């Protein structure tokens, strides 16, 4: 209905919080994005604690578990790039 | 006061939203982190529009602006890894 197969509705509330922080006039739009950035950096690293049993074997996997933290929202990120990229001419055509 | 140099007091509200969705007992903590993942992807792709002048050049920079998304919350992510890692000897001791 509102979401097809993905958690669109829920993840949308995550961004909804960011909207409130960006409502401040003297704040940079880049401050809120970076806040979401740092927030994911903490929230997503939480799963390191379930990679291995000992911190010894866990620590060696830091780079391996993080390979799917950097890269793994990137294809979905690019999927939102085109919305502005291939539509540039359209938006460029609506500005008068 | 609630943050030193970084937007700790702000980014924590972003995670705070995740806390509400994490209140759903039948859901895994991972379905919330994944939402934050997809959410950040959409939010970061916004900056693509202010990267270049034409979509021709802009589109060719997508992977370059999408180098500093993935590979940039990286260092701040591992910064959280070490925290839990070094304190494994601590957490393992406080729990049974």
């Amino acid at each position: 209905s509102n979401n097809e197969n993905a958690f669109y509705a829920r993840a949308t509330e995550l961004i909804k919080l960011a909207n409130q922080q960006n409502q401040n006039t003297e704040i940079q739009t880049g401050e809120v994005s970076a806040s979401f950035m740092w927030a994911l950096a903490r929230y997503n690293a939480w799963f390191g604690s379930t990679s291995f049993e000992t911190k010894e074997q866990m620590q060696a996997k830091k780079q391996e578990m993080m390979d799917y933290y950097m890269d793994r929202y990137k294809e979905m990120l690019d999927a939102n790039m085109e919305d502005y990229i291939e539509n540039f001419d359209h938006y460029r055509a609506t500005q008068k």
